[PDB]
């Protein structure tokens, strides 16, 4: 064996040619070791004695990619002083590039002896952890542009990478669930088809399966459990895991952009499946706990605001450097356009405070590699002043909770006030005007992997997630759901037609508002999860994609609604309207067909709408400062439980190209074409768009 | 005029063929316009509409290289908020890659009336102020080999850029004093005659003359007083100020990288040329006030941690963006080895307090294309806690301040240094063992650009400031120097063979310590300021370099010579800390008398006698492949003392290879042999070095 000092960057192994330059983070550990597994177990360990800056280090030439190591870091075991290094703990590599193996759960992988969580575990940890693997760095992409779409064109389909593809019958079963899968021109021409521009892809860094579900039946299948943030995860990957995994996802991606879908994988930074002090000695806890995790006052104990057992320490440079590492990693390395955060509060929290000055967004604000790729946030934790909506800053965007609340109580039947749902629609006024951002900052949806899919949330008051083994505790217990006259399937076509036709709204809604919608995958083909609003456990046929006359009319409606947001740039507008100066941009109606003033904007009960969007007045400049031009539209909202009449404001003709109320698609169908003062009646729950060419 | 929305990354004027694209920040602009100026001094006014997250923006097609420019922000002028907003002066960009011109010091570039500090200037100052000019960026490096000199071999030659060349007698007129005549062949053959790895450059990036500078009949001379740091100083480039002068900079660090040398930067980021108030309205002032600058409690008024003015806001991202976008420009786009940092404490000041986890250093620590370059500190401001000498995060490197004292101490016989002295020359075990650092750690100096040249460091007790005007008040006013019997120049040959001969004690104890040694530029050929300790105004004779025509040159081949024999031996530059004790002996410390110290004689009060033996077979520390590193064993003698000292060799034979006594000259003349037991004369303020194999 040869080992050469080597270099403390870039961390992790890279393999320069000839050899593998190894460099792994602890400032706690006494010793370092670095372990070269074998196919037959058998550390062949090497110390790293070169410590630079506290990174350890060596170059050992010979070693190829797909050699099998991970780390031994000799440290004191100290929870009192929140140190807990072990030795007999095989930890992996914060930065692998490729993680092979399943966590094999047993007594081995925790670091305390089952009953006593004060002491030391000195069981190895080698033949039940993962095991990082060096990777080959080079792929070919050819002609691979990155499809820079702009933020206004945006329709972002978030999808799972397994449970997109596991029921296509269209591609071979190994490629059922994998991201090879994912880039079958079957699966691409589908979102071609849907007219999505940006994949929002489920965690794709390697997670473990938590011991929870694993001893009780079922398996992690969300992935907001991820232990490594530089390597795909090794399940959904049919080429293998000893580094092939990286060329599946390099090589989706390159199939993903040659047909001009953008890859915005979802990243979860905010806490480890390490879990709190209870859980395994996999990855960090064992390099360096108290530099990566957010210790508690008392070290032993974890604090935790993702209610996941631990959180990471945002204000120490290790981490926040292991997290720009491993984002520009994705963009640079693996081609990825974007990144959504799950509880992006969490990482806005330096200290205890949610600072949106914390040097998570200055890092982010400033790299130019990641501040210029699609940053998306859900803009809340579970901690104190969580709920950041409307709060991060400028360069963000952030999935509007106030608009899927919003919209989700208005076809309920609920008496929230029009004013609420206008601005919703306007996109977000209240909320992202003051702190000086556009409407494209307000990524709108109605369902997504939380709570309900899209026939669930008309087809069940309350969850049903009894089959999680917690006993209907988990997940929402209110959705701000309507079960349309029976809570599941029924047979009557009366609450059929209304929950299609409920799903039709939604849609509708979805892709007339402001800024940047966003599907749950499979709302396409009226997915349903049977009432199960939190199905992070259920990897199975719960939530699989269920592919291929009633499922077919609501996906062609999808299609040609968001046809419509894509031909007309006023359902996609790149500023605020003002609706007045002291020809209007915005005007809106009663349905009795006269202006509404502010008595009747702020009456309290009220269900009806009838908004008019000017398309000769988008103040605003094309790419070139063209004018942007577009037929004016007249949206007509009716949550009214009762038939109510609509009147359109005299002489002057309209073409009514939506429709919510006729169970055949109006988007996909054509319309009668109105007058001016024409009566028009309009169901109970239903929605009209009229166009003046 | 065609005028397209563009992009707002990057920030600055960025031209990309068919003409540019222009982004500036203002979180407090209203409004904010770009001027595009003419050669007769006309504007062609253009409102950068499009802001996206507070940075306005647009691209302007057919604007080229060589568009000298500007910026009008249009906000409330009122500094009772923090707003000196003004669109009455023409603004710098601050991602200016060029600006053009001097500042003409009249009544218009302050922004308010010069009798009136919280009134409104409205003079126009665009015919007073400098222009920031769009630069081509393209320039074709060649084979350019960033020569990554280690660690443990640098040598950092402190040089300015117009002192280094504007009086030698080899550079045309045209080239002396500039960025090109830096690279003349002549003077990168000296820099390589030297054994320098690494060209400290004072100040490149642009500053202004202060107007109690320029009204006053000086000038600013070293330039840590910035407005562009991404501009390379105009009045340092003979090829022209319209963007020529990035040109020079360019091929002046090619042509020293052909001749493998590293171009060290000098970066001034902690204060701007804009001062306090009561100062200039040239750049920042007016785009942004109060997100850039630490405004006081009273945000009329600047915090000033630096004594020059106003300090910057270390936690506003903006600045924190342009600190590292000017960080990593100089590194990605000018090809510079690495940064030394100005007052590097104010980097630190988050809030108030010096903190280790600053967002500054969190930023500088991950961003790859940074944390790898070279990073060295001044460790101190002027502020509260300001002395952080041995604070800084270990990836850093820092000025030895302690270092500079200690061996100006001992060679003055002060009292009870011997102890001290001998951790100076460990490499401040006391300062950076705990660290988690290395010896590498302490830049080692003895004169800079501050304080005496090495000259006036034996030649005179207290500074003789005058020329700056101050009266004699600036500067140092005790640097811990002594003038070996007469102040100023003298005719005695006694006085005159001592100072010399001193001259060769701080370049032997210099070289022969570990960490990284550093001179300033000059000191070769004597270089003297004629007792001016801070030459910081002094653009003349005074600190300019003379260049050598037999004492001028006998030292010179005193100081290229003891650059070779700390290349040719690694125990000198040794990459670890001694420990000197098994429970190999690295080091032994002995008396003049020939035993080894006690503690009791170690804390001795009167002692200035050393001898050290240095173990060349002991360096524990593996070479770039693992190789053993071997050298001959030293064994150095200090004799601080008054008198004729006579100092006993331990232990065969050992070979004179260094005395600083002797005129002729010994680090290349040879030695004679001394026995082993036997006692040696050594003589008073002399030093000597022993090898033996
Ligand atoms: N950033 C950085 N700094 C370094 C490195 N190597 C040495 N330093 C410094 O070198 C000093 C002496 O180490 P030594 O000659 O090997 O003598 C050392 C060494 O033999 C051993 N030691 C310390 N750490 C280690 C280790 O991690 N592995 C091994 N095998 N020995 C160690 O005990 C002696 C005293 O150790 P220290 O208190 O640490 O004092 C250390 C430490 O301050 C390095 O690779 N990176
Ligand atoms: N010539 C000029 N006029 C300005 C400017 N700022 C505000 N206004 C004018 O005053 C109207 C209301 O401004 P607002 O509060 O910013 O409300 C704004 C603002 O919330 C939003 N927004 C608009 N443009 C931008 C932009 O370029 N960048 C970002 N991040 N947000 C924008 O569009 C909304 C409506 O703007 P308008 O339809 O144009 O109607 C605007 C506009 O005519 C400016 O910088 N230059």
């Amino acid at each position: 064996m040869q080992v050469w000092p080597g270099q403390a960057y870039p961390l992790g192994a890279t393999y320069d040619g000839a050899g593998t330059n190894f460099a792994v983070f602890s400032e706690a550990a006494h010793r370092i070791e670095l372990c070269l597994l074998h196919d037959d177990g058998s550390e062949t360990a090497v110390e790293l004695r070169e410590t630079d800056a506290f990174v350890r280090h060596a170059y050992l030439p010979g070693v190829m990619p797909g050699q099998r190591y991970g780390f031994r870091v000799h440290g004191p075991y100290a929870p009192e002083r929140g140190l807990r290094c072990n030795a007999a703990k095989l930890l992996l590599d914060p930065y692998a590039r490729a993680v092979s193996g399943r966590v094999r759960w047993g007594e081995a992988v925790y670091g305390y002896p089952f009953g006593r969580p004060d002491a030391r575990n000195d069981l190895d940890s080698a033949p039940d952890t993962m095991t990082s693997v060096v990777v080959n760095p080079y792929f070919d992409w050819g002609d691979d542009r990155r499809p820079r779409t702009e933020y206004h064109h945006t329709v972002i389909y978030e999808a799972h990478v397994k449970g997109l593809t596991m029921l296509h019958p269209d591609l071979p079963e190994e490629l059922r669930g994998t991201y090879a899968g994912l880039a079958h021109p079957s699966v691409i021409g589908h979102l071609r088809e849907l007219g999505v521009t940006a994949l929002e892809l489920m965690p794709v860094h390697q997670f473990v399966n938590d011991h929870r579900l694993v001893d009780a039946g079922l398996s992690n299948y969300w992935g907001y459990n991820t232990i490594g943030f530089f390597a795909p995860h090794n399940a959904y990957a049919s080429w293998g895991d000893r580094g092939q995994q990286v060329l599946e996802f390099k090589s989706a991606v390159r199939a993903l952009h040659q047909a001009g879908i953008e890859v915005i994988l979802d990243v979860v930074y905010n806490h480890t499946a390490e879990g709190n002090h209870l859980g395994p000695t996999l990855s960090m806890r064992g390099l360096d706990n108290p530099s990566y995790y957010r210790l508690a006052d008392d070290p032993r104990y974890y604090m935790d605001t993702t209610g996941t057992g631990n959180s990471l320490l945002m204000r120490s440079p290790h981490v926040l450097q292991l997290i720009m590492d491993s984002l520009r990693y994705w963009v640079t390395e693996m081609h990825v356009d974007g990144f959504r955060f799950d509880l992006a509060a969490t990482l806005a929290r330096q200290f205890h405070e949610v600072d949106r000055l914390s040097s998570f967004f200055d890092l982010v604000q400033q790299d130019p590699v990641v501040s210029q790729v699609k940053l998306i946030a859900e803009p809340w934790d579970v901690g104190e002043g969580g709920y950041q909506v409307g709060n991060f800053p400028p360069l963000w965007t952030e999935w509007n909770g106030k608009y899927r609340d919003c919209v989700r109580d208005l076809w309920r039947g609920e008496p929230r006030t029009l004013a609420e749902f206008a601005s919703r629609l306007t996109g977000s006024s209240d909320l992202y005007q003051d702190d000086g951002r556009r409407p494209l900052a307000s990524v709108n949806f109605v369902t997504c992997h939380d709570g309900f899919t899209l026939r669930d949330l008309v087809s069940y008051n309350e969850k049903r997630n009894e089959a999680n083994g917690e006993g209907n505790r988990d997940g929402e217990n209110y959705n701000r759901s309507w079960n349309c006259g029976e809570e599941g399937e029924t047979e009557d076509v009366g609450i059929t037609e209304l929950r299609a036709r409920q799903m039709r709204n939604f849609l509708a809604t979805l892709m007339l508002s402001q800024g940047v919608p966003m599907l749950s995958h499979g709302d396409e083909f009226g997915r349903t999860q049977g009432g199960n609003n939190n199905a992070y456990c259920q990897d199975n046929e719960v939530s699989w994609v269920r592919w291929p006359e009633a499922e077919a009319t609501l996906l062609r409606f999808t299609r040609s609604m968001v046809r419509l947001r894509r031909e007309h740039p006023v359902f996609r507008r790149r500023r605020f309207f003002h609706g007045r100066p002291v020809l209007t941009d915005i005007a809106w109606f009663t349905p009795e067909g006269e202006e509404m003033t502010s008595r009747d904007w702020q009456a309290a009960h009220a269900q009806a709408l009838t908004v008019f969007l000017n398309g000769n007045a988008i103040s605003e400049p094309g790419t070139q400062g063209e004018r942007i031009a577009d037929d004016s539209f007249l949206l007509m909202f009716n949550a009214s439980a009762k038939e109510l009449e609509f009147v359109v404001p005299h002489g002057r003709y309209w073409r009514m190209v939506v429709d919510t109320s006729d169970p055949e698609g109006m988007p996909p169908q054509q319309g009668p074409e109105l007058a001016g003062g024409e009566r028009v009646t309009l169901a109970p729950l239903s929605l009209t768009v009229l166009r003046r060419p």
